[PDB]
């Protein structure tokens, strides 16, 4: 499949080259796979969710996301025109409140919300979930990450917008889960991006258009849109049967764009997420 005028980091996920505007992929998409978005809601009645999205668990007064990056993270993973996978089931968690603050205890919380919910939830090709958030190092919060990964689901999570090394932060830090990093349109490490050994991966996180609360859409940059670029491609190798929750962040090192980012410091991979679809 083809969808012209993509935004761009849909366009760069599936090609070997920047600078093209067509995003090409299995009409799979994604279908029969579920992925839960842990941050500040979803407005599930958004058009471009087409009914595949619902909020599931709130720790708050409300399930909504009055802020908007909750739906713009799940646009990137799984709408109809800014996402990746875009026949998954998105589910969710409301983790942040609408100021985008979130104590770890809740934060922590939710994870093992997931890893339990799952059971309540049809996902016959698999689980993933997307974690756009993070803070100072935390064991607990590592730990909490790493059961949500050993229980069957594909952990993806942002590395952090600090420009410093990622192992300060959690849960970017921890080693079992996939820490994603940001580049821009030109392959370029974002400015903001943190780096280090504990990164497994690059995708899309400047000027990133996407779905946004009031039934909108805005473009805005972080590595809290690289992030769901990974979620949302690991559901849609999930679909395809070329991977697994376990293995999906080694396939999609292993598959990756390599050694095309600049900025990369030494000792971080050099790697760009890409799902080797041939039209």
């Amino acid at each position: 499949a083809a969808q012209t005028n993509a935004p761009w980091g849909l366009a760069r996920i599936s090609s070997t080259s920047p600078g093209t505007s067509t995003y090409y992929y299995d009409e799979s998409a994604g279908q029969g796979s579920c992925v839960y978005v842990i941050d500040t809601g979803i407005e599930a009645s958004h058009p471009e969710f087409e009914g595949r999205a619902q909020m599931v668990k709130t720790y708050y007064y409300s399930s909504r996301d009055g802020n908007g990056h909750g739906t713009h993270c799940a646009g990137t993973v799984g709408s109809r025109t800014y996402g990746v996978a875009k026949k998954t089931q998105l589910f969710g968690v409301k983790v942040l409140d609408d100021n985008g603050s979130g104590q770890y205890s809740t934060i922590i919380a939710g994870m093992d919300f997931v890893a339990s919910d799952k059971n309540n939830r049809n996902c016959p090709k698999g689980v993933v979930a997307s974690l756009s958030l993070g803070g100072g190092y935390s064991s607990s919060v590592n730990s909490a990450a790493a059961r949500l990964q050993s229980s069957g689901v594909m952990v993806a999570v942002a590395a952090g917008n600090n420009n410093a090394d990622a192992r300060n932060y959690s849960p970017a830090s921890e080693p079992s889960v996939c820490t994603v990093g940001a580049s821009d349109r030109y392959d370029r490490r974002s400015s903001f991006s943190n780096y280090g050994s504990v990164l497994d991966i690059f995708g899309p996180g400047t000027d990133i258009l996407s779905t946004w609360i009031g039934g909108s859409t805005r473009s805005i940059s972080g590595t809290s849109m690289a992030t769901p670029h990974v979620a949302g491609l690991a559901a849609y190798l999930m679909t395809l049967g070329k991977t697994t929750a376990a293995s999906a962040c080694r396939y999609i090192a292993d598959t990756a764009n390599k050694g095309d980012l600049s900025n990369i410091p030494f000792g971080t991979v050099n790697l760009l997420a890409y799902n080797n679809y041939q039209a």
